[PDB]
């Protein structure tokens, strides 16, 4: 599923992500933008092997099970495949256990250089939220 800007910060709102630690609902909406530009079905293969599923790019060197990532881990309890369903459901629960594990959204490197310090406020401009 492709979502619409204020489509996913109202999915995002419901599901509990605005103002999570302290990181108002357009920091997800910025960071789900330039990691997977709103698409659910988004994969990108990293240098180490691990890849990276779903709208948030979660990773399978620590976060889901996608039975290729030698030694990885697999905190989030899911199949990495999980996070690709138009349902953030899960892709949401386990970004929760990511941005409480001590970097916060630094985790996510798009958020760090694209979002981190810019006018986060204008990704959910216009939304009726
Ligand atoms: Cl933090
Ligand atoms: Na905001
Ligand atoms: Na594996």
């Amino acid at each position: 599923k492709v979502f619409g800007r204020c489509e996913l910060a109202a999915a995002m709102k419901r599901h509990g992500l605005d103002n999570y630690r302290g990181y108002s609902l357009g920091n997800w909406v910025c960071a789900a933008k330039f990691e997977s530009n709103f698409n659910t079905q988004a994969t990108n293969r990293n240098t180490d092997g691990s890849t990276d599923y779903g709208i948030l790019q979660i990773n399978s060197r620590w976060w889901c099970n996608d039975g290729r990532t030698p030694g990885s881990r697999n905190l989030c309890n899911i199949p990495c495949s999980a996070l690709l369903s138009s349902d953030i459901t899960a892709s949401v629960n386990c970004a929760k256990k990511i941005v409480s594990d001590g970097n916060g959204m630094n985790a996510w490197v798009a958020w760090r250089n694209r979002c981190k310090g810019t006018d986060v406020q204008a990704w959910i401009r216009g939304c009726r939220l």
